[PDB]
């Protein structure tokens, strides 16, 4: 675009629920500012570009940033795992997160958030990794049936959030939305499932209707035998 | 590493989705059997009332 | 359109139920404007600009608002789920949904409204999560005569 004014002062703003870190290599001194604050540059200083992840599988190194935000937010990575019977299914996570600073005005805490050079592959690999160890000990169907609370109990402890201490970031909730097996032939074996449990409940009310008009011609049966006797 | 290994345990699933539904057949049929076995019980008693 | 005049004071008229966020970046003080009112920048103060959720499936990053809508609305979404005898069948639910402000002159609780980046989408897949865990573990039969 238009060229910048190398002569005039850098400035940034940072947005709300957002933070940047800048050195003045000259003075020796940094600072973390917080909030909507408007960052200026001094002759001197620079800004901390910080290198994400994003992306479906979560690939490294695919977003930079200037600005850390820390607010409430989530992202989602799609998790590839095996039960205990060796079925391969593929799971799609979503992981709300934010950013748990206890006093902004501390130095040493401020700096913690920019300590993990990048906080959402470490997070994603590390949930990933307590999702695939927990489930390859269960088997493929109590996990179909109970994967809500497996994956729960598997992200937590023995706990409402999974607290990282390096950065402060906290995972407070997980929420699986997709839970697909990977190969078609287990689709069309689940598939054939269901259908036969179509044919067992139609079954089951064939066999009751059945069962009431057996009862209803017995009755009538009865009382005609009676009506003949008395005739 | 080997493409062996994996057709085998592939066959494993298969035959564990098998079990399941091969489970589920079974508990219906003898749902089943147990409702007819009632209903006749029923039946033969009113027959004997009648 | 009609080119804008940049250096006319920028205006903007917040409907009925609805609130918008600046921020005076010079003097350094944020505010959260309500209701009908008509919200004037500063020479140096901007908009928070709202990316938010929409379309049939609720894709991300659909809808770029300027002011929050905080009245009685409602929000579609298509959930596919499975059941217990592994049979998928995909739903359509409708979320009543409601921003509960308190007090509209604290300036914490007001800022609260703005903090999630997206409030649609993750209330939709929150649910969905909700929805698609508590019915697996329920077979096809028995959701179908009660799903409600
Ligand atoms: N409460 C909510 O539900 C909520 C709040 C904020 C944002 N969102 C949205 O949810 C979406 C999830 O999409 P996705 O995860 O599949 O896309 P993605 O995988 O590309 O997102 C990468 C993740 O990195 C985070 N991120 C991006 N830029 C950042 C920065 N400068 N500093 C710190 N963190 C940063 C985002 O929160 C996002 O979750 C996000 O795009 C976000 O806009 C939701
Ligand atoms: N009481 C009611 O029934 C009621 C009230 C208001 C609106 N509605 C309407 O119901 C429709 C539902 O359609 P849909 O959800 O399939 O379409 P959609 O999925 O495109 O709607 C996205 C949702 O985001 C919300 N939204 C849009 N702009 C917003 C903003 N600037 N700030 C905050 N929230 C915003 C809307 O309420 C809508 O429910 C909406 O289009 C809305 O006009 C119903």
């Amino acid at each position: 675009l238009a060229p910048r004014n190398k002569t005039r002062v850098v400035s940034y703003r940072v947005p709300h629920n957002a933070a940047v870190q800048v050195y003045d290599y000259r003075e020796k001194r940094a600072r973390v500012v917080f909030g909507p604050e408007l960052v200026s540059l001094g002759p001197e200083e620079q800004f901390t570009v910080l290198s994400l992840s994003a992306g479906r599988p979560k690939r490294p190194h695919a977003r930079r940033a200037l600005c850390l935000l820390l607010g409430p937010d989530f992202f989602t990575d799609v998790i590839t795992i095996e039960t205990a019977d060796h079925a391969r299914l593929q799971l799609q996570l979503a992981y709300n997160w934010h950013f748990e600073v206890n006093d902004r005005k501390d130095p040493q805490e401020t700096a913690k958030l920019f300590s993990v050079p990048d906080f959402v592959g470490d997070a994603c690999k590390a949930i990933a990794s307590r999702v695939r160890g927990a489930v390859a000990s269960v088997t493929f169907d109590d996990f179909h049936k109970n994967s809500a609370r497996i994956i729960r109990t598997a992200v937590f402890g023995f706990r409402d959030q999974a607290v990282f201490p390096q950065n402060g970031l906290v995972v407070s909730s997980v929420d699986v939305q997709s839970v697909e097996p990977v190969d078609q032939r287990t689709r069309d074996a689940l598939q054939r499932s269901v259908q036969l449990a179509i044919e067992i409940t139609t079954n089951s009310q064939e066999a009751a209707a059945k069962h009431e008009a057996q009862r209803l011609e017995q009755e009538a049966r009865g009382r005609l035998e009676r009506q003949k006797i008395l005739d």
